[PDB]
This record gives structure tokens, C-alpha cells and sequence, in this order.
């Protein structure tokens, strides 16, 4: 049973795919094993670098092949290096850049919390034959936290397991329980440009679109909640093309379905104070005065929702 | 007429491409048939990955293409590996990401329901070289519904089938016919994004429009139709910039369409209770307040369209 | 002079690029040809895989290179596979995809048709090496137009011919008449989309602007107007948006034209009635009545553009 | 000091890349030099395609290779072809799809002038090993502009010139002054699409623009210079989301800006008319008179635009 | 330990991409050693490209991988090419077009000045076998900078240095050293075009906002306030989608911040104007003569969030 270990250098986490659920990673693998002691020119370890490799594996270097799990297609390879040391040990280093998946939530956008993973399982070599004997990832963190997208928390999990395929080959002595790394980088997302580019002017919008109470005229009142209604939805276009595509709403989407509820009850109130009567037009001058009714009853409905 | 066996293990079904009519699937495919026994290594089976496969196939080792019938360009593939048993039988174990094609229906979005195709077969072998003996699709899905795009419904639908040509080749008997595996996996479309985001306002939108009738000046009703026009001239917009690119109308692009006749109803009538007349002021004395007519009237429009 | 029979399969005729002129094509290659006999295994037809046809070629198999002529960029090829039979005869089967150009006029959109066009022409070989025997082109077409993109017409038109070549090396007797086939396949656009989401409520605009003539005041009649422009603007926007980029004006384009035009004619009358005077006051009450005046004048330009 | 004769063909010219300063360039190359006689099969030149080609090269055949200068990437290499003639001669052929870079002014779109560069030359031979004797280039096209959005004007430029390189690596006499290929060809961008429906409706906007003057209070002046305002900003995005990125204004970002300055300069004059006064309400009947001076006062400093 | 001389050729730094982080640099790699002497065709250096390269090294040559340390994925490259002098120096030669990564803060955009980073780095041999002897970057460009996005300010700042990392494998001296080449451009960005077309009419847009105290009636004031807010909305749109996507605020956005402010401002000082009592509206004399200290006090506030 061979034991092999492994160290995770990350690089950089980048480009999220919401939709896909979906981040990149550039970094490097390094895999070392002990094989049986061989021949080094000198007495120094030899050094194996990209194209040469494959005509070692030709003439029978056991190279296993480890492969990414949750990778989505097969990842970029930079640079690829063979270390065969004379006492037996071999080290496989190599760079990657690679296109990974995970479970995304993205409901309490935009003030997520997700967690980058790397799963790393030989493809064909179960744990009778490989496992992996100890892994660290070093992520080459720090600073600069308010430039980046994502803000790192952890210094990132990592937990060797076994995993076991129930349905297979025509293979099953004991051969079905392949070991499996797993590494875990915590992250947030910036917030700071979503609130004052988004939800604050939102904000500023629905809070505005109250004061339409403080005309006048019935007239007045209502065709100005038709402009305010038509605010909304620029409003919501211009969200729209910057916002993240998700097939759910997040909590802006939700500011903004408020803010078409805001104007819609207004437009209600305003009518409902004006054709409720005893005349003509008698506006009821206590429904006038849902001046403060109103903007004082989004705050209770919207602190309904925290819950 | 060898038998081999066909597994289908699917990890990722993603990247809808509504008008191209593509989705991806990121998976691993499995075949297995029986040859020539010889002799490995010790007596246990020999793996051979990758790089080495190729090696093999110049010295004679038959290894069948199996063609992904309905695949768009040619799939991203992984590490391959062939399990050769000294017993005779080889193992064919390859990851794949490919961009399939099948007939997609999207008139009826955003409640599509889909459903995912893989169609195989070999690319030179018919059904008396090479015969599909069975094949078994397992999708390693569960939970989570409400966090992706697309719900799974089934839990995979199986056809092995002979596809005959009837013109190539100068080959008469029945060289035509090829042996072919069909997979199928149904989905339903996540609609609580568009209910709530679109759905949900543009239905204020066309509820609110109607709020132009309780106006009193005629001017008012008229010109305040004006901006109804102009918001959902706004609201389709929004909606265009999102929606999918399709060469039929959606469920939602016709609200888009009834929203726009709402309106252009009601500036016909508007005109036309104030303009035929004995008068200047003709204001049949009550369509007023065709207040419930139109609204109510709109309604039973809306539900023979469901016809 | 090499007797070659050609066999194209489409399956697939997508993505259209307007700008580029160029369209998708996913099908199969077949050619066939017959050299000097051969011994192969048995006496029956030898079948070679992908990576295994070069090495066939590498030890003189002659396989001439078919150029792909309104090919973009190089086709990406599939599985490819050489049937050498024992008399003679080999054929050349690969499936390809590749990205072809053509000229592509799109004035009439969205009610163009097009035509797909495929060129093939030997890249070494001329008049007297290589030559065409025939082609028959299959496309697998059939049925649900009313989901796809484009109506496929015809049953595809062939043509095998010999095209010149005026600047060669300065060789002497006829070294420059390599031999062509081009199939074409018609097709026309399905402009239901664009009917119903752009044309219908364009009109809609248009027409409900005509409406300001119904408005008594001048102020309204002035004022609202400009309403009615921003409403175009708004529409032409939402247009822009989703409608392919082409280097010319198509048939919305010139609806959105008329738009504009239409509502700027409407403003010097409007302003005319008012300020070309006997008083100040006299409106010339009946030139505020071209009130289905120039909308059949709007009529009568659309209809003439046709001759 | 190897004379080679060069020929490019040009296919298509496409794909320009307004950022990037780029376009695209399919065609093919033809290279031929004079090598040291060869014994070919009969004695009629032999040909060799593709993969074989690197074989000869291995074998000690000279293939110089020759770079585009002033390619983006590496091009996508189609087809390659040597003919190797019995006298010695040699002639190299390939098909190539290439995105180039050249200097590209765009400040006055949509009436540019460009021109499209291929610049070529020996990656590793200077001018005293490999020099390039002389040069044709075909531009397979004519007809059919007005489909197009570039017209290809002059037919094509061509030098061969002697490049000196001062910093080299540090090799010392007159190893630095290899032989480059420069071909030009000049275009004009169809501006018939940009001026139908872009150029025009602004116009129309601008001029009812002004139409403002003609209203009769003080009230419908300033409220309707807003809609106005509002106009030209839905205006903007309509033209922004379709017309290419730049880094520097246009013709057309200006005829924009001039929009804003309009609107402004109504502002201020409106409000002005209304408050310097002899009582309060004295329109000074010359500044609400600017119907016909603001209107030619904007056409002053837009004809000092053009000079 | 191998003394190795580096030279960059920087053609094109173009593509800036701002979520990412990113740019990229199309250039040419020199390397240059000093190798074991060589026996040479004739006794001229010996030209070895692309191709026959890798032969070279099959047969021993020692071509150490220098990799791009802060690449992002793996970069184009062009031809390659070994100069192989008879005295023993070897000379690496070869093109390259990459996408790099460094820290790039945009917050003062449009006038951020950023600084594009090269790193190199032997991706196998410490310092103590391939050490950098010195490098030289030939940044071949200057003037026609308002043309440009970027106005390049250094010739390139370089550093040589010795990397060690902490967390190795197997050694145990001070072998841990790898040297590493840091080249560096210093840029600005050219604010023109957002000057301009930006940041002048986003200002025309505030400075109107103003103007809305020039209205007489209440009831013009408010309302009209509504059709201002929705400008600024309007503008956002479309300036968002032209603008870079970012994690973070630039200036402009706070100026469209301050848009929001300056009118939702504006809404409470004319309610506020409004119900104001010692009646039920008696309109506070100065209070909206606030006609240009708020405009002013938007002037000051403007300069003080600058310091």
C-alpha cells in the first residue's frame, strides 16, 4: 500500500460562476512517494522536467495518476517535475489551473458565505494500493483584503478520508474503497460595493417614493406613484445587468419586489382615500395622514423577515 | 458479435444553451468486454493509464471508439484507463465533459420541463461486430433542489436499440446496423426566481395600469396611460437584458405582450369615451368606471389563453 | 486521375454569426477511392482507428487532404477511421464540426432567408490527380420547425465543378483546374418571435402616438408628445439589446425610423396649429383633426417601400 | 543568402477587435526558395502534406520558419504542403487564420479610415542567410460592399524592407538586420448603418429638443426640458450598448455630449428669460424669441465642429 | 551554479481585466548560458526551432524550464528556437503571449495608476544550480499617448532576487533558493474619455437637479424632483453597464451617489419647505432661495471628501 503525500499550494481563487456553481484555482500539486532505490547521475537527485517525464512512464516509472474530482473538464498543467531521489523517494510538482465545483449557496447575496473545495482521489489505485499519508495546504495568504473580491477566512481545512464505490466493475474483494483529500477554504464576499451602489440608493428610492403622501391633490398623488412605479423599474434593469445571474432571488432582488409593493399599495391607498366618500373627492383626511403609516409599516414587515 | 458492458456515471449537467439547444455533462464512462486472455504481470489485473493506452493500440490491442452520437464538437477528456484481466476481459474507464444536443422545447418557460440525452454507439462496429450488451446510468444525485438551477426529476431512463442506415458504404448484407445506447434525464426548470422577480411586479404593473380609470380629468386618464405605456416599454427591457434568447415567444414575453394591449385598450377607450358625442365632454355618464369591467374583463381574456 | 465519391452528413446547422458572416456546421465525411489492392487480415475489410491512420500513412498510405474551402479557422474533427478492403478500395469517415462563411445579406430581417453553403476541394491535388466522381448530400432533417431557429428548405442542392486558378508556379499544360463540390442548403429565418414581441408592440407605440391629437389642450398636446419620444427611445433601446449588430439598417431598424419620425412630424403640426396664426389662439381646428390623416399617410409610405 | 519568393492570399478580413486593436485575417501562405537538387519518385515534383512534413524536417529537410510579426496569439494552422521539386526547388503552402495587431485610430467612427497589416519575417534568419527575393499579395474579393462592413478601397500595399535590431543578443558585425514583409490593405468602415440610425433620430432628438421654446408658461419650459434631459440620458445607453469600446471619445460621444450642453444651455436660459426682470414676470421676448437663435446658435459652433 | 542572462521584449500590454485582476502581455523570452562547447555544421552557430527542439533535448540538452511565476494558466507560445554557438553558450529564444496576475487596486478610477508585473522563476533549479545573472527589458514603445488607454511612465523597473520558502520536501542545507527576475511597468490611465463623457454630464445632470428650485408651485417642485431621481437612476444603468466591473466603489459611482443625495436632499428640504407653520402652507421665504446655497454647499462637500 503505497503511501503518498501530498501539498496543495493555492495561488488564487478567482472567477466564481454563480450559475454554475463554479471558481477557478491556480496552484501547485506536489505528490511524493518512496519507490525502490535506483541509479542517480552523480549522486544528487535527478531532475525531470515536463516532456521528458512521459518517456520515463514509457520505460516504466510508476507515475500514478491523481485526479481532481470535483473539477469541471480537465485542468490547464503549467510545468511538470521529476525528482527521483537515490535512496527511492519520487516527487511529482506540477502547476495547475483548473476550473472546480462545489455546493454554492447564494441566497443571502450579496453577503454569502461559501467555501472553496479541492478533493484530490488516485484514478485508478484504491487504498490497497495508494493512499494518501499526510496533506498540507499552504494558502499564500494575506492583506489587501478591501481590493479583493472574496475575503479568506479559515487558513483553510483538510481532511484525508475513504470513499466507497457501492457500484462498480467486475472488481469487489475489498476493492472499491479508494482514499480521498479534501481541502476546504472558508471565504465572504465583499459587501461594501452592493450597499452603497445598490442598496443604499434603493433605499433612498423607496423612501422617496413615500413622500408621494405630501402632495397635495388627488390627481397629484396618483399619477406621481406611476413615475415612481416606473422608477422601480429602471431601477431594477440596471441591478438586473449587474447583478449575478441565479435562479433564485437574493436579498436585493427582494428590496426590489418591496419597492414595486411599496408603490402598488400607495397606489391603493391613494384611491381607496379618495372614492371611499361622502361627497366626491372626500380624500379621508386620516388615510391623507397614512403619511407615516406607511413608511413606519415597511420597517415593521421588514423586520419580519429576519426571522 | 461482442458483448460489451456500458456504464454511464453523471456528475454535472449544467451550461444550458437555449438557442444553440446544448447542455453539458461532466461524467465518466465505463465499457467492458472480453478478449484474447494473456498474461499480466504477477496474475493480477494491470492498469494501464493515459499516455500508455495509446501504446498498447499500436501493438494490436483492440480498443473500439465508441462515438457520443449527439455530441456537439468533440468532449474534454480526462484520464483514461484500461483494466487489462489476464482472464481476457478489458476495462475501458475514461472522464468526460462534453456539450450534447437534443430537441428543446422552451415555450413554456420559465416552467420548461427538459430532458438530458446521451446517445452512443460505436463508430465503426455494427450490431454483428459489436453489440451493446447492457448499460446501467447512476446519477449521484440528491437534496439541494433549491439551490440549483435545474431539479432531477427521474432517476434515468435506459434504451438500447439498433439504428439502421440505410445508404453507405459498398457494404450490402447488413453492415447498417448499429448498435446504440440511449440515456435519458429529466429536469425541471428552478421557476422561483422569475416568479418572484418577474412574474410577481409585471403583474403589479399591468394591476396598477388599470389604477388609471379612478382618475377624474380626462387629460389625467390619457396622459398618466402614457407612462403605463412607457413602463412596460421599460419593464420589457429589464426583462429582455435577462431573459434567454429564444425564436419563440415565452409565458412571460406574452404578459410583456398583454401588458402592452391592457394599456393600448385603455387609451382607445379612454379616447373614445370622451370624443363620440353631442357635446366635447362625452363621458358616457357610466363606462366612467369600466373600473371592474376592463380589470375583470382582462381576466377572462387571460384564461382563455391558458386554452 | 483518382475517381473520389464523397458522402456529407448534416446534422447540425447552428449559430449564425451576423457580423461575420458565418454559421455552424456538425456532420460526417465520407470519401472514397480505390488504389492497388491489398492484403488484409483474412480477406476482410481492415478497419483502422483515429491515432492508427497516420501510422499507415507514415509507411505510404496515401490519404489526400480534402480542404474544407469556406472553412474559418480548421474544423474540429471527431472520431476519424480508414476501411481498407483487400481489392483496392479505401474509405476515408471522420465527423467533423467546423465554422464556414458565406455571404450572408440580412436587410430583410427578421424575415431573411439565407443559404449555408459547403465547399470541398482537394488542397494538393488537381484536375488530373483527384477527381470528384460524385456527392450526395444527407441531411437528416425533419419536422418541429416551430422550435428551431431556421426553416431548412430544400433537400439540398450539389454541384461538383472545376474551379481555375490564374497564378500558379509557371508549369505549362492545364496544372491548375483543381475539381469542387459546393452543396447549399436554403433556409429561412422564423420571424415569430420578432412578430409578436417586436413588430406588434412597436406598432402599438406608434399608434397610441398618433393618439395625441385627442388631446385638447396645447400644453397636452406639446408636452405629452415628448413623453411619447422618450417612449421610442425606451423602445429602440430594449431593441438594440437583443437584435443581432449589423453593419446596415434592417426592417425593425426602420420601424424604430418611422417611430421617430412619425412623433417629430407630429411636433411641428402640433406647434403649427398652434402658432401660424390669425390671433394667436386660432388652432386650425381641423389640421388638430389630421387625426387619421397622416396615419393613413404612415400607411401609404409603408406600402410604397415595397416598389 | 537564401532567396525566398513569398505570396499571401487573403480570404477574409473580419472579426476587428476595437480594445484589443485587432482584426482577423484567413489566407493562405506560399513560400518557395531554391534547396540543393533531390532524386523525387519518377522525377515530377513529390508532394508532402501535413504530419509527413515534420519528418522531412527531422531527416535534415530546411523548413525556415517565418513569424508574423504582428500576430495576436498563434494563428490556427490549417493544411500545410511541401512541394519538393526535382531542380532543387522548394515550396511551402499552408492555410492560416490569424487575429493581428496594428495601430488603429478610431476617434472619428463612424467614419474611419483603417488599414489592415500583415507584417512577415524569418523567426531565426537574419538578411545575410535568408532574404526575401519578392512578394504578390491576392485579395480574393470585389462586389457586394454594401453587405459588408468594411470596404476594402486600394488593393494592397507591399515592401520588402531590412529590419536592424540594435539590442540582440549580443552577436556583433551585421547579424541583426533581417528581412521583413509588410503588406497593407486600406478600408473604409460602412457608415451607412451608424448614419440611418444613430446619426439621424439624434438629430430629430436634439432639434424637438429645442422645440421647448415654443411652450407657453414659465412652468411647462422647465418641467419639459427635464423629460427632455431624461430623453437624451435614455438616448446615451441605447447608444452605448451598442456602439464598441473605446478608450477616447467618437464623433458620435460628442454628438451626445452636445445633447447635454443643449439642454443645459435651454435651462439656464429659460430660467433667465423668467427672472432678470422690470417687474417680475417680463419674458424678455427676445430669450423666449431664442426659438430660431438657439437653434442656428447650435449649428455655429456645430459647423466650428468641423474645421 | 548556471549563470543564465534573461531578456524581455515587451510588444503589446493590453486587455486589463479588472475583476481578475489581470492583464496580458504579448512579448519575446530570451535565455542565454553558458554551456560545454559544441561541434557546429562548417563552425557557424546552429539554428534549432520549435520542433526539432525537443529532439534536441531527448538527447540530452539541457533547456531548463524558467517558469512565469505570476501567470495566469500557461501562456501562448510562439516559435521556439536554440542558438547553438560552438563555444558552448546556448541561446534560448522564443515568442510569447500570456495573461499575467498582480494587484491592481481601481478604486480611483477613472484615474487609477496601475503597475503591470512580470516574475520569472526556474521552476526546477535553486540558486545554487541556475542563478540569474541580469536582465534586460526592452519596452519597444513611447508617444501617441492620448490614443492610448495607458501612459506608460518607467522604461521598466527590475529586480533580481533570491526566494526561499519555508515549507519544502526532502532538503536539508540551504537548498531552498530559487532566484527570481521581477520586472516592473509603471502606467496611468488616461481619464479623458470619462472625463468627458462621464463625468461632464453626470454633472450637467446635478447641476439641473439644482434648478428644481426655480419652480414657483409646490406641487411643480416635488413632482419634478421625481422625474430627477429617475434621471439619476437612468444614468446609472448606463453607466454601469459601460463601466468596469469592480468589488468596490469608484469615484464615479460616488458621484452617482451623491446624484441620489443631492436629490432625495432636495425632496426633504422642499416637503420641509412645505409644512412649515404658523398656517397650513406658508412658503419660508429664503429657505427655497436655498437656489444656490445648496448648490455651493454641494461644491464644498465636494471638495472636502477629495481631502
Amino acid at each position: 500500500p503505497v503511501d503518498v503525500s501530498v501539498s496543495i499550494f493555492i495561488n488564487k481563487i478567482y472567477g466564481v460562476n454563480t450559475l454554475e456553481q463554479t471558481y477557478k484555482v491556480d496552484g501547485y500539486i506536489v505528490a511524493q512517494w518512496t519507490g525502490k532505490p535506483r541509479k542517480t547521475p552523480g549522486d544528487k537527485p535527478l531532475i525531470v522536467e515536463n516532456t521528458q517525464i512521459e518517456r520515463w512512464i514509457n520505460n516504466g516509472l510508476w507515475v500514478p495518476a491523481l485526479e481532481f474530482i470535483n473539477v469541471v473538464g480537465s485542468p490547464d498543467t503549467g510545468n511538470k517535475r521529476l525528482m527521483l531521489f537515490p535512496d527511492g523517494r519520487v516527487i511529482y510538482n506540477a502547476r495547475f489551473l483548473g476550473s472546480f465545483s462545489n455546493d454554492m449557496d447564494f441566497r443571502l447575496f450579496p453577503f454569502d458565505r461559501q467555501q472553496f473545495v479541492l478533493e484530490l482521489e488516485p484514478f485508478s489505485y484504491n487504498n490497497q494500493q495508494l493512499r494518501f499519508s499526510d496533506i498540507q495546504v499552504y494558502t499564500e495568504n494575506a492583506d489587501n483584503e478591501e481590493i479583493d473580491e472574496w475575503w479568506i477566512r479559515g487558513k483553510a481545512s483538510t481532511h484525508i478520508s475513504d470513499i466507497r464505490y457501492d457500484h462498480l466493475s467486475s472488481v469487489q474483494p475489498n476493492q472499491n474503497e479508494f482514499s480521498r483529500i479534501t481541502v476546504r477554504i472558508d471565504a465572504v464576499r465583499n459587501p461594501s460595493y452592493y450597499l452603497w451602489s445598490f442598496i443604499l440608493p434603493l433605499g433612498l428610492i423607496i423612501a422617496a417614493s413615500w413622500s408621494v403622501f405630501w402632495l397635495e391633490s388627488f390627481s397629484e398623488r396618483l399619477q406621481t406613484s406611476f413615475t415612481l412605479m416606473l422608477t422601480v423599474v429602471a431601477y431594477a434593469s440596471y441591478t438586473s445587468n449587474i447583478l449575478p445571474r441565479l435562479p433564485y432571488t437574493t436579498v436585493i432582488d427582494q428590496m426590489i419586489i418591496a419597492g414595486y409593493g411599496s408603490i402598488f399599495a400607495a397606489i391603493l391607498l391613494i384611491i381607496f382615500a379618495h372614492h371611499r366618500q361622502a361627497n366626491g373627492v372626500e380624500d379621508d383626511l386620516l388615510i391623507q395622514r397614512c403619511r407615516l403609516a406607511f413608511p413606519l409599516g415597511f420597517l415593521a414587515i421588514g423586520c419580519v423577515l429576519v426571522i
